[PDB]
């Protein structure tokens, strides 16, 4: 049950954070998330669980 | 809750459909699966959802 989380991601054409995004699916070192319209996977290490 | 259900899903190199995979995330037209020890996205158009 995933209440109101953000996670910042880095991107793969610059190493600086991106905007905030939604967490979905949460396991292993992977997390789910969605920025614009379109769901993609990114590796934990490069992704970060912040509490709204 | 996701029981036990399988999945089939094409390849790119392949039209042809490919061995059973795991159900994890559900939710628009996209299904998140694990066939190996890798999880992916692939489109619902693309993927079907088998009960075991």
């Amino acid at each position: 049950m995933i209440q109101n989380f953000r996670v910042y991601y880095r991107d793969s054409r610059d190493p600086v954070w991106k905007g905030p995004a939604k967490l979905l699916w949460k396991g292993e070192g992977a997390v789910v998330i969605q920025d614009n319209s379109d769901i993609k996977v990114v590796p934990r290490r490069k992704a970060k669980i912040i509490r709204d």
